[PDB]
């Protein structure tokens, strides 16, 4: 079963230092609970030099494999720093009780690769643009050793 994909925005506006995450959409999720029901969010990380500097988070959606979400969030990251920093997007499983399982999760910014690294290039080449794509769940062992 593949983990699904996460289509969101990014936008850059150096003067202000503000840096925006839509999140969009998902699509094709991995049903986390066997016979049980599907409630997706998504998880937003602002990181720097290894660090967790912020968290935010969506609405949950219920019951659904293609949660549309349009939940807009900025972060103040300067000039000086945009370069070095990353956000972390994950989607997770909500229950009410026991750990929210993530499904998967992309980073985007310092030290990214592939369609993630492509989708940040193009946000700090276009100060002010909005940028939209698509980019495929990866499981959070991987990601995780990647950002530790």
């Amino acid at each position: 079963e593949k983990l699904g994909d996460i289509c969101f925005s990014l936008r850059y506006v150096p003067t202000a230092g503000k840096l925006t995450v839509v999140i969009l959409e998902a699509k094709n999720l991995k049903k986390m609970d066997v016979g049980g029901l599907s409630d997706p969010y998504v998880k937003i990380h602002l990181m720097q030099n290894g660090k967790r500097l912020k968290k935010k988070k969506t609405t949950i959606k219920k019951n659904t494999l293609n949660p549309y979400y349009n939940e807009s969030f900025s972060f103040e990251v300067p000039f000086e720093q945009i370069q070095k920093v990353q956000v972390v997007v994950t989607v997770l499983d909500y229950d009410k009780t026991g750990k929210n399982d993530a499904i998967g999760k992309v980073f985007v910014g310092y030290n990214s690769t592939g369609a993630e690294l492509r989708h940040w290039s193009d946000m700090l080449a276009n100060p002010r643009r909005p940028i939209a794509q698509w980019h495929t769940l990866q499981v959070e062992e991987e990601v995780d050793a990647m950002l530790a």
